């Protein structure tokens, strides 16, 4: 007799079989099998294909459980109150933990809002990623955690999540920055976003822009703006204040950016008011 006690080595989510990057504390028994089923709508986990199918045939909505506060021809965003959808958000946090070195206790979702992004096509809604945000952040962080599901990574979705998070801050008349410390993947994504943002502003808005105009237009913090401007070598002093300025490098980067034909968030489609 060899009794095998296996780790969760693959999660089955729709047609995808995904390998976890890190341990996540799913409250399930460890056995000789190394898989679980994750319903791609409810995010519920099942040790058994039969149990999973039994619940799959139930009538459920085929998108995340919150208000659709943004909808364009490409994506929707749903705003979910952790306290109002405890089970679903707990399920989302267990799933997210498989791809994070650390995450706050998955069970305690009440303090968070979750902004969940779906792709819509002939088959309906497909959750591709989300960011959470503290209802009340002492440090003014505008994102707590952010995640694109591995099967959808490196398709541009992460950047859309980040862009959306700043559209909320702008509507709030606040600057914001993601919670630190940031994973390496998170930080590199933010740096690319910050860089594309300044580059786009310089070409489409104004050849020279003060740090405070940038902040007003983007909701980026002074610190993130300065760090990014220094990396791009575009920090100067002009008419008595610090600015960023356009040069041939920036223009070239912009053209390479446009050439990629990437989707962006349309602020006019965000139908949302801060809690006030
Ligand atoms: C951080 C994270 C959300 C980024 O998500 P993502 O959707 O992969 O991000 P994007 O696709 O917008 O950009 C990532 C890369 O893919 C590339 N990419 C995007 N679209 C592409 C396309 N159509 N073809 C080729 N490459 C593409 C980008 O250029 C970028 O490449 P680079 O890093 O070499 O510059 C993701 O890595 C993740 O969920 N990580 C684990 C969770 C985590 O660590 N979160 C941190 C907060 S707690």
């Amino acid at each position: 007799e060899v009794a095998r006690v296996r780790n969760l080595n693959r999660i089955i989510m729709g047609k995808y079989e995904i390998e976890p990057w890190y341990f996540s504390p799913y409250p399930i028994e460890l056995t000789d099998e190394d898989f679980i089923y994750i319903d791609d709508f409810t995010l519920q986990y099942f040790g058994s294909k039969k149990q999973y199918e039994r619940y799959r045939k139930k009538c459920t909505l085929r998108h995340p459980p919150g208000n659709e506060i943004y909808r364009d021809d490409y994506v929707s965003f749903f705003e979910i109150d952790g306290r109002k959808q405890r089970t679903w958000c707990r399920n989302l946090c267990l799933l997210s933990k498989l791809f994070l070195d650390h995450k706050t206790l998955y069970y305690d979702v009440d303090p968070f809002l979750f902004y969940c992004m779906t792709r819509r096509d002939e088959l309906g809604h497909h959750l591709v990623g989300y960011f959470s945000k503290e209802k009340e952040s002492a440090d003014g962080y505008n994102v707590a955690c952010i995640l694109t599901l591995p099967q959808y990574q490196r398709m541009g979705y992460g950047k859309l999540l980040i862009e959306f998070s700043y559209e909320l801050s702008k509507k709030e008349n606040k600057v914001g920055s993601p919670q630190k410390p940031l994973s390496d993947l998170g930080l590199l994504s933010y740096r690319a976003y910050w860089s594309d943002t300044l580059i786009t502003l310089l070409v489409e808005h104004q050849k020279e822009i003060t740090i405070d105009e940038i902040s007003s237009m983007t909701s980026m913090t002074t610190t993130d703006i300065l760090h990014t401007a220094k990396t791009l070598n575009i920090l100067r002093y002009y008419k008595g204040q610090h600015i960023i300025f356009l040069n041939e490098d920036i223009l070239d980067r912009y053209n390479r950016l446009k050439a990629k034909k990437r989707r962006t968030i349309d602020p006019n489609r965000l139908i949302w008011k801060p809690p006030v």
